[PDB]
């Protein structure tokens, strides 16, 4: 019969019998942390060991082969990156009746969640620590050859003593292939050539974007702007030349050009 299945590249309070499922047995939802085209992700405490994680689970079951290829890819994206300070830790993942379950630690809020609440610019203070803690995930990613193509406020999620880690691995491709937000997309992108680059300009409006509540653009005249080399004047007012001389290097428009993440981190500004 049907049975969950461990995904990588047993647990007591579950029988192999009850028509429960493995992830209704073995779980307890305490809340949804969010649901969409996706699947859904709860707050969940295990039955197993009492201690707390984040649960996403696939939406409808498998279409194909193709369509469980690319859902158990996130797996082993998750696997390539390793444990990281920086980086949602994946404990272990498993499939049943064609559903993919991805269980990671539990993390606080993400970076747009964040934002949402508090409704406007955040202090710069907090702006470099997050900057600094994504940089620092890119760095490790980049090291490897990985690259994450999906940075942006939703895929950070905060941690505690304002913290925060660089998650979903979804889009994550190896140098040497998916569609991802055009709002944060490097301009290289449009044109194909994929690199570490396009992380470190997607970090860029990230932070621009947070940083002076700014809503970013999916298409026009004004996505056009933000790549040209400039910063749209009326909401990058506010911030300090530290911040903006950091933001045009992310956003230089010429990835042959534009710094690294080991580079920036080797900045003055950025002092642990
Ligand atoms: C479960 C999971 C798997 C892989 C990954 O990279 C991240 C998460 N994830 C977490 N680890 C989350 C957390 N608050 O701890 C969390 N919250 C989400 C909210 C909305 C949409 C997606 C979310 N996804 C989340």
């Amino acid at each position: 019969q049907l049975q969950p299945r461990r995904v990588s590249f047993q647990s007591p309070g579950y029988d192999p019998s009850r028509p429960e499922s493995f992830f209704q047995q073995s779980f307890q939802r305490l809340s949804r942390l969010g649901h969409g085209s996706y699947g859904e992700v709860f707050k969940v405490r295990s039955k197993e060991d009492g201690r707390l994680y984040a649960v996403k689970r696939s939406m409808s079951p498998f279409r194909g082969p193709k369509d469980r290829a690319r859902k158990l890819a996130e797996v082993g994206s998750h696997e390539k990156v390793g444990q990281h300070p920086c980086c949602v830790r994946l404990e272990q993942a498993w499939e049943e009746g064609g559903i993919l379950y991805l269980q990671t630690e539990l993390c606080g809020p993400s970076l747009q969640q964040h934002c949402e609440a508090w409704g406007a610019s955040l202090p710069e203070a907090q702006v470099w620590g997050y900057l600094r803690d994504t940089l620092l995930a890119l760095a490790h990613l980049h090291s490897q050859g990985l690259v994450h193509l999906d940075v942006k406020p939703a895929n950070i999620f905060l941690g505690p003593r304002g913290r925060c880690k660089l998650g979903d691995f979804g889009l994550l491709v190896e140098l040497g292939v998916q569609e991802g937000d055009p709002r944060y997309m490097a301009p290289e992108l449009l044109q194909g050539s994929y690199g570490t680059a396009a992380d470190v300009f997607s970090l860029g409006l990230t932070i621009l974007e947070v940083a002076c509540n700014m809503e970013l653009p999916h298409g026009g005249e004004g996505w056009q702007q933000l790549r040209q080399g400039y910063l749209p004047p009326e909401f990058t007012a506010g911030l300090s030349s530290e911040l903006r001389s950091v933001l045009v290097m992310m956003l230089e428009p010429d990835p042959k050009l534009r710094a690294t993440a080991e580079a920036l981190l080797a900045l003055p500004v950025l002092r642990q």
